[PDB]
């Protein structure tokens, strides 16, 4: 469950970025600071990774050993993640710099927390040039194991497979044409329903759309999203809008859509807003589809389930909090909307993308 990388970007086709959450130390820092404290880069300026916080660990303790005259009042410890700035899926000297800078700072955080323990990492160059650290936050410390204990356990640290996610994006048009292989992976997602592209056509015969096969693919991706909120709302007693599960008979049994194993549900988890897409379409193909989808939910949920999950996304409303909704995929000069989703565990396919250790 994390928050990605969420200023505007820009590739010819497909973008993809990687995360690992570390095994083997903590960082804390004061409450209520931003998750990023530095980033990695390439000497030649490139920007690979940041260094963020993940999952709270509990308070900061200063071990007494330690003590400096600093304050570390407030402080609290997280697990360190690593989050890819997104590249070009076919960039293989990209991916595998990636990687590489990943598996140096593995290396780099092994001998800080052996000779630095409970230290914030230095601004450093890698050995041989090729990285460059750069701290966005000094208010932080670098501390081995679960950072109670003033010294560290020996540990190497890793890039933890269990760790890993990835977030691949796409143009939004792409959707539903199995076009490129990342495409076919998307599409191969178990809520992702094809058969809703012939379903609307049979729907629309009489509609003189604007991009009918386009108008097809944005109905069956909209729809396979919103059938698949109304099935985890049902199956986790999840509150969506004025819709309340036990009205239904259904205990609240998860923390919102938001909640770590609603997320796990979607598997391939969309990322970008759902109601950008209908920007893709024209004013006319656009009515059309938002017209055809509620009979969808009201054929098989209640009209109350229906009508909140249709008025939900409608209004914007997100899959998972803060969406990733300022990417942009084709020409430089006339952009196509770019649509991401996190891989909630890494497939074979995208194994190759992350560090192995």
């Amino acid at each position: 469950t994390k928050a990605t990388p969420d200023f505007p970007t820009h590739f010819p086709k497909s973008s993809i970025g990687i995360e690992n959450e570390l095994a083997g130390l903590v960082v804390a820092m004061p409450a209520n600071s931003a998750q990023k404290f530095g980033y990695v880069k390439s000497a030649q300026g490139d920007a690979l990774f940041m260094l963020t916080k993940d999952m709270n660990q509990g308070s900061y303790q200063r071990p007494p050993s330690l003590q400096d005259g600093k304050n570390y009042q407030n402080w609290q410890t997280h697990t360190v993640e690593l989050v890819s700035y997104p590249c070009e899926m076919d960039d293989k000297a990209a991916v595998e710099t990636r990687k590489q800078a990943m598996l140096w700072l593995a290396t780099h955080f092994t001998t800080h927390i052996d000779q630095s323990n409970h230290q914030p990492l230095a601004p450093i160059q890698s050995e041989d040039g090729r990285f460059v650290i750069e701290i966005t936050n000094a208010k932080h410390v670098i501390a081995a194991g679960n950072g109670i204990s003033a010294e560290s356990q020996g540990q190497t640290i890793t890039m933890t497979p269990s760790g890993q996610q990835a977030t691949v994006g796409v143009a939004a048009k792409g959707f539903g044409t199995s076009a490129t292989p990342e495409l076919r992976l998307l599409e191969s997602a178990p809520w992702y329903q094809k058969s809703l592209k012939s379903q609307f056509a049979s729907l629309t015969s009489a509609e003189n759309l604007d991009d009918k096969e386009l108008a097809a693919n944005v109905f069956a991706y909209l729809t396979s999203i919103y059938l698949k909120t109304a099935e985890l709302a049902k199956k986790f007693g999840i509150y969506i809008n004025e819709w309340d599960p036990m009205s239904e008979q259904i205990t609240p049994n998860a923390n919102g859509l938001t909640d770590p194993k609603v997320k796990n549900a979607w598997e391939i988890l969309p990322r970008t807003k759902p109601s950008k897409i209908v920007e893709i379409l024209s004013k006319s193909d656009a009515k059309a589809v938002m017209k055809h989808i509620k009979p969808q939910l009201q054929s098989r949920y209640s009209e109350s389930l229906s009508k909140n999950v249709f008025q939900y996304f409608q209004d914007g409303g997100e899959v998972a909090g803060h969406g990733i909704n300022n990417a942009t995929v084709g020409d430089k000069h006339s952009p196509e909307l770019a649509i991401l989703f996190e891989f909630r565990t890494v497939p074979n396919e995208l194994q190759s993308y992350l560090p192995k250790t």
